[PDB]
């Protein structure tokens, strides 16, 4: 209803676009910020096209802000992944597959190599858990943020988290683990969040893409080889 709208609107804004740290125009140029970033007509208003976006699934890591005991790229060519754990909604294949399949969309277009670790510290550590989980960034429950990864560094730095209280699936049958995956690669990989709707990098989840049909945007390719060539 219209007060959650309001409550909804001010988490949404304090997530992702770093509301905040008496001036109702603040949260006026924060709304209008995020419609231009979004695609959205910018009103400021809180508007039916403006509420539904924010109820959508999408990255958890902000579309604010770039910015380090990290770095912009990768200064190796050659990069390790561990799936630490594993989320039960799939079988183990299933998990795998999807996971070397969005690596592979970013060695199609980069220098990059992976190498598989199964035990010991890998570069882009990958997990699924829920709520708290040892970071600055708690899971949210069903919906809202899906999953989210950190730029390169070390330590935790190119690790990929999934939320698991999303349904994960193979097909665009609902949570597709490949799509969400090849996105938070983007981020390990040095990657912000886009404005092009079309681009993986762009932060709500999308459930309209046939898989067959899934491809790269050119901003996306673009943004990737301005790193590493
Ligand atoms: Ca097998
Ligand atoms: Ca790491
Ligand atoms: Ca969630
Ligand atoms: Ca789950
Ligand atoms: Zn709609
Ligand atoms: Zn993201
Ligand atoms: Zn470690
Ligand atoms: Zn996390």
């Amino acid at each position: 209803e219209e007060d959650s709208n309001k409550d909804l609107a001010q988490q949404y804004l304090e997530k992702y676009y770093n509301l905040e740290k008496k001036d109702s125009n603040l949260i006026v140029k924060k709304i209008q910020g995020m419609q231009k970033f979004l695609g959205l007509e910018v009103t400021g208003k809180l508007d039916t096209d403006t509420l539904e976006v924010m109820r959508k699934p999408r990255c958890g890591v902000p579309d604010v802000g770039h910015f380090f005991p990290g770095m912009p790229k990768w200064r190796k060519t050659h990069l390790t992944y561990r799936i630490v754990n594993y989320t039960p909604d799939l079988p183990r294949d299933a998990v795998d597959s999807a996971i070397e399949k969005a690596l592979k969309v970013w060695e199609e277009v980069t220098p990059l190599t992976f190498s598989r670790l199964y035990e010991g510290e890998a570069d882009i550590m990958i997990s699924f858990a829920v709520k708290e989980h040892g970071d600055f960034y708690s899971f949210d429950g069903p919906g809202h943020s899906l999953a989210h990864a950190y730029p390169p560094g070390p330590g935790l730095y190119g690790d990929i988290h999934f939320d698991d209280d999303e349904k994960w699936t193979e097909d665009a049958s609902g949570t597709n683990l490949f799509l969400v995956a090849a996105h938070e690669l983007g981020h390990s990989l040095g990657l912000f969040h886009s404005a092009n709707t079309e681009a993986l990098m762009y932060p709500l989840y999308n459930s309209f893409t046939e898989l067959a049909q899934f491809r790269l945007s050119q901003d996306d390719v673009n943004g990737i080889q301005s790193l590493y060539g």
